[PDB]
């Protein structure tokens, strides 16, 4: 293989033959690509239509690549609740506080995440600014998961080849295949997750990589163009479970939810969202818990799918019970307190 | 403008804003772009699908930046034989034997030219082993025009700040649009030429490129793959005329050539390519010599173009008549002789 015939295949627009994105990413994560190569790749990758295949090699070189965790550390059915990000839409962190709200009724979450890219503040620079640390390695990470029922994955940390190719989708500034990687790419790999994508024509594609794996997961984008579930219209989710794909529009007020507008989950700065994640977990009532509970509960119901005995519905109405009551009881508060205190004791 | 702006326009498959290919070439010269971005660029104006005003742009960035020659010293009906190159069939330079032809008929030739980039030996590497002076200034490019009657353009003596973008197309490998700009960008901005596209899907663009400049131009692409009118079977002609592009299919059976085959017109390294060179300047007649005769009465059919009452067949006939003698009265084989001498004579 090389880059004149893999960049050549892609700008005739076709497919590429198995093995050779895996091929690419390999030279890319091992210093061996130059910039200019790298940039051509994801460029031409992402014009060309990536399939699920070749996106599935991409993610799989990386999961090579990355730091793992301890061996048996991981529960069978931990979760994770992370998006693409760049859906333009300056948020609070609703990955983050539905994760924080997820490992609080009891769904063990190893997080993945990473600090703004084109935001004001990532889920990464919120917990730092929350006083929890993004710097653990494996064992710690581990630790973390065991005995505050979260764990936080800084992508950096665990994913150091990457560096070449961070550098240079910097320097590009638009959004490639990459852009989907992060998503796919948690070190911890668990086997459900709530995965938000920014790009609605490439949300089917990171759902096909997920059937592949077997992972229960629902892929949602808001109608509105949020890598999450929206409260302020509908949103496509491509459901994952038993291997297939399942592209359904949910509709929050079917539980009773009430429309927003997107200025009501404005967020801020680090701090200004840290903030925001202090109000929802403090009790405060309005359009961000909505969006919360909402998000908390589809994370939940990912994890339900775990079984195959699981119902929609129910599972549904299950989530949304036990993302209320983890806030009101005080546990979601008390947990981020929890984590905090974990992360100082070393 | 900016990078993400300009690459994600293109990424959406959309044609750039009036100025935007200019920013971004500009910015390629003036060695403010990243290599990343660069090869971004190149790739995703290639996948999109360049439109002529894009590609004008390109090359009237590069024309902008290009060392001119001094005033009142081209010829207003200079011609250039001249191809992309890239069609990946090792051949005999055909445009260089061409341009010695056309010159010794007495029209006016400044070619464009560079080293091989993909094939055993470019256009320069051949005249460089003929011991022609490939890398002279613009004055001493003007003199020898004016004295012998052909004057040689190398692209990296006269497009110095092209450097970053060269250094990154060698480094992707692909064709991309920036393989168009060659052909597009003499320096001198001779108003006819004969223009080879090994890319018959890119063709057509250079056409208009050259349309948009009111040139005398025929852009011709073998059906072989040939970036030059080829004797093996028919070419396509992209003919501009009167700032218009008329396609058109030509068959050199209609005027007595026999069929070639490929391997027949096969060349090697710069010393065998310029032994056939000598072979055929000397009158050797054979499949080699049919191809230059061809070759050189298409650019003295574009030079006639620059008159509005040239008529087509008899244009042709003309051209083949004019580059016939001037191999037989060995004017071509002289002018060479003259050339070589004039280099060395400084
Ligand atoms: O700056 P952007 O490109 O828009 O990305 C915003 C955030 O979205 C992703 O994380 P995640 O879903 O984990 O964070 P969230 O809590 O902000 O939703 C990404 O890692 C960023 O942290
Ligand atoms: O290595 P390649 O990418 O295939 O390019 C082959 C040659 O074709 C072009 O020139 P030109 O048309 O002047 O050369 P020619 O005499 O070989 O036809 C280009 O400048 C190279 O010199
Ligand atoms: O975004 C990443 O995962 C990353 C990884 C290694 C180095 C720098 C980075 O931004
Ligand atoms: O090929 C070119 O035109 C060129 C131009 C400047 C420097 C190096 C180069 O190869
Ligand atoms: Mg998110
Ligand atoms: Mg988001
Ligand atoms: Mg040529
Ligand atoms: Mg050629």
């Amino acid at each position: 293989p090389s880059w004149p015939q893999i960049l050549g295949r892609l700008t005739d627009n076709r497919d590429l033959a198995r093995g050779q994105a895996a091929w690419a990413m390999d030279q890319i994560m091992t210093g061996n690509a130059r910039p200019a190569q790298i940039a051509a790749f994801a460029v031409a990758m992402t014009m060309k239509a990536p399939t699920a295949d070749e996106v599935g090699e991409l993610a799989g070189v990386m999961l090579s690549h990355a730091h793992p965790l301890p061996a048996d550390t991981v529960p069978d059915d931990a979760v994770d609740v992370v998006g693409t990000g760049g859906d333009g839409v300056n948020t609070v962190n609703l990955s983050t506080m539905a994760a924080i709200v997820v490992a609080a009724a009891g769904v063990p979450v190893v997080k993945h995440g990473n600090r703004a890219a084109s935001s004001l503040s990532g889920g990464a620079d919120t917990l730092e600014a929350l006083g929890v640390r993004i710097d653990l390695g494996p064992d710690l990470v581990a630790r973390s998961l065991a005995e505050v029922g979260i764990g936080f994955c800084f992508a950096p940390r665990f994913h150091p080849s990457y560096r070449h190719a961070a550098a240079v989708r910097r320097e590009i500034g638009v959004p490639t295949v990459f852009n989907l990687l992060g998503p796919l790419t948690n070190p911890a790999r668990p086997r459900a997750g709530l995965i938000g994508c920014a790009f609605a024509d490439l949300a089917e594609v990171m759902a096909g990589v997920f059937a592949a794996r077997r992972s229960s997961v629902l892929v949602v984008h808001g109608d509105d163009g949020l890598d999450e579930l929206t409260t302020t219209t509908t949103s496509t989710i491509w459901r994952v479970a038993a291997g297939s794909v399942d592209k359904l529009t949910f509709d929050p007020a079917g539980f009773g939810f009430a429309r927003a507008q997107l200025d009501q989950l404005a967020g801020g700065d680090a701090q200004a969202n840290a903030a925001a994640v202090r109000a929802v977990l403090g009790g405060a009532r309005g359009p961000v818990r909505d969006a919360v509970v909402l998000n908390a509960a589809g994370a939940i119901v990912a994890h339900a799918g775990l079984s195959s005995r699981a119902e929609w519905l129910p599972a549904w109405e299950e989530g949304l019970r036990r993302a209320s009551a983890a806030i009101d009881t005080g546990a979601a508060e008390q947990l981020l307190a929890r984590w905090v205190r974990f992360g100082r004791q070393i």
